């Protein structure tokens, strides 16, 4: 069997002409071609099994895009396993191959503001089916917007995604880890477990700022440091938006600091189009309740040029609503039984 850079790709006869792309913390990606479509594809390697977070995380990202078919997100086309679940050693995702994803193309490229329009909408229109399945993504970043040749946009990466429970979101002070850190809503910080769906329109309003200017727009340094640089933008929560917050430790917590005054986006984005600023400011408000929802986000003026409601499909079934690491492979098992 052949090997890339690393180990072995058991990707059978079907895919051959292995070329590496990238790593992971316990996979590896690489592009082969898929002798049966006649056409390179991308073949993630996942070895997941010894860890129950690790089967969690699989579990996830193979149930929601199995059932999930969106062109704003990458499917499964194949998954490649061993017969049996006593010789299932690793799990190999097959996927369209995209050219790169936003965060490599935000290293060396500036986007045109018919670029930064056309990403952002298809975006929302992948996220308007997500939060139309109950589902939240809960890690919107730019290393989860895959691209292709012909900048057609696919969100990916669904391990840490749930089903939405806004009736179970309230918690304590500084006790929870939601997203990757920059792209943290404030409130994950102070009273929320991110169990609502303006967590992850936070996340879009923080690469949409990204797009701008290609810096993350709050690079905290640190799990503590993040609330830090969203306050020294945004500036002091008001009084109203301090009341909704009863959590007497995060409200005390706010009323704590110095008065700081908002920084205007057109001063943080001094060529950027107004109407991009106008919505960059409904995603990035402090109130998860008064933040814009996916749908509002599509009707902003903005986005007109794209904007049809007929043509941004939703979820035909919702998702309505501890497992030790076997019965986790099991499941993994299972649920890749249809494509051997
Ligand atoms: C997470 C993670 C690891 N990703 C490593 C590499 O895989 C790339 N990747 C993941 N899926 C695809 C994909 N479907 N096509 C091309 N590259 C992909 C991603 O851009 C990154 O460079």
């Amino acid at each position: 069997p052949e090997m890339v850079r690393g180990q072995v790709f058991d990707v059978g006869p079907r895919y051959t002409n292995l070329s590496y792309i990238g790593e992971g913390a316990y996979g590896m990606v690489c592009s082969a071609y898929d002798n049966l479509n006649k056409v390179r594809v991308a073949i993630k390697k996942i070895s997941p099994f010894e860890h129950q977070t690790y089967c969690q995380r699989t579990l996830r990202e193979i149930k929601i895009l199995l059932r999930f078919r969106h062109e704003n997100i990458i499917g499964i086309n194949d998954i490649i396993r061993a017969p049996t679940i006593e010789q299932m050693k690793d799990v190999y995702i097959v996927q369209d191959l995209m050219e790169t994803d936003l965060y490599k193309l935000l290293k060396t490229q500036h986007l045109s503001n018919d670029h930064i329009c056309y990403f952002l909408y298809q975006i929302l229109r992948g996220l308007k089916y997500i939060h139309s399945a109950n589902v939240l993504h809960r890690d919107l970043k730019p290393s989860n917007l895959l691209l292709n040749t012909t900048c057609d946009l696919k969100i990916c990466d669904f391990g840490l995604a749930r089903v939405a429970d806004p009736d179970h979101d309230h918690t304590g002070f500084l006790t929870e880890y939601v997203a990757t850190r920059w792209y943290r809503a404030p409130e994950i910080m102070l009273n929320s477990k991110g169990y609502t769906k303006s967590i992850d329109i936070w996340s879009v309003g923080c690469i949409l700022a990204e797009m701008l200017s290609n810096r993350p727009i709050f690079p905290g340094k640190h799990y503590l440091d993040q609330l830090n640089h969203i306050l020294g933008i945004l500036g002091s929560p008001s009084q109203e938006d301090l009341n909704c917050i009863i959590n007497l430790k995060a409200r005390n917590y706010l009323l704590s600091l110095p008065h700081k005054n908002k920084v205007p986006w057109n001063r943080l984005f001094p060529n950027a189009d107004s109407k991009a600023l106008d919505l960059l400011d409904k995603m990035l408000t402090f109130n998860p309740h008064k933040r814009i929802e996916v749908e509002q986000a599509l009707a902003h003026p903005y986005l007109e040029q794209y904007y049809d409601p007929s043509d941004e499909p939703i979820a035909e079934a919702p998702f309505k609503f501890d497992l030790p690491k076997e019965k986790l492979k099991e499941l993994i098992f299972e649920e890749t039984a249809r494509f051997q």
